[PDB]
């Protein structure tokens, strides 16, 4: 809570890294992509191929870092963001740590967010790998990334009823989002309007990829840059439908400001 003497103990201001994608550039093209599914049908994690992927990224001439945004739990309304655009822009960074272990933690965050059908086995495997990686870094960035991944995993475990523990409560508004679906209709609609339909970041697009294509068309005739986005629709990637999010993503992925430390 915000530590206000007890009345707001369920209001969470916890900061979690979100919307994590790999950014690559060559020629005048820039692409933001989710990390691939380095696991089998049972959710056994393919550490060998994951590690090889991250090592390839660190030495690649195309790799620009991981794009991510730090969001407060109360800002994250599943498919709407309660945050002003100028605040959101400052929260989004292009992160390129010179450390394979921190890069692997970022890759796992992307994998968590983009998992289509996560299982409890996958969530436990990923958590175990993150615990090991954090134990090898033991710095403030790895703590932030470990805590964030645990929060996101916990959100999936709760939302999808994967446990019939190491989990926290997850993002608080995801719990409300699930619970309201079964509330009586009039109360459901009012509480969704009150607590889960922020307008501060504007309208949502049916097709993020077509919206990004239209952003490219504006400068096509003048040989402008091309930006494209690839991600997997899931509980944790709904914010890529926000048009202002996509405009900010495009600007940040094409911009020059890379940081090597988060905290």
């Amino acid at each position: 809570g915000p530590h206000m003497g007890g009345s707001m103990q369920k209001v969470s201001l916890r900061v979690t890294p979100r919307l994590v994608l790999e950014v690559n550039r060559h020629n005048a093209i820039c692409v933001a992509t989710n990390v691939p599914e380095f696991y089998n049908a049972r959710g056994d994690l393919n550490i060998r191929d994951l590690r090889a992927h991250v090592k390839a990224r660190m030495i690649s001439s195309q790799f620009c870092g991981y794009v991510l945004v730090s969001l407060l739990d109360s800002e994250d309304q599943v498919d709407h963001l309660n945050i002003f655009p100028h605040v959101f822009s400052e929260r989004m960074i292009l992160y390129k740590p010179n450390n394979v272990n921190l890069m692997e933690m970022c890759a796992l965050l992307s994998m968590i967010e983009n998992a289509k059908s996560p299982s409890i086995g996958l969530c436990r495997e990923v958590l175990g790998r993150l615990t090991l990686l954090h134990s090898k870094c033991n710095n403030l960035d790895s703590l932030f990334l470990y805590n964030g991944a645990r929060t996101l995993l916990s959100t999936l475990v709760k939302y999808h009823d994967l446990e019939e523990g190491p989990w926290n409560e997850g993002l608080s508004l995801f719990k409300l989002h699930k619970e309201l679906k079964r509330a009586p209709s009039e109360a459901r609609d009012l509480m969704q309007s009150l607590f889960l339909t922020s307008g501060k970041m504007g309208c949502l697009a049916r097709s993020p990829k077509d919206y990004c294509a239209d952003l490219n068309k504006e400068e096509d005739a003048n040989s402008g840059f091309t930006f494209n986005l690839f991600y997997q629709d899931s509980l944790l990637t709904k914010h890529f439908q926000c048009q202002t999010v996509l405009q900010t993503l495009r600007r940040k992925c094409l911009g020059s400001d890379t940081v090597s430390k988060i905290i």
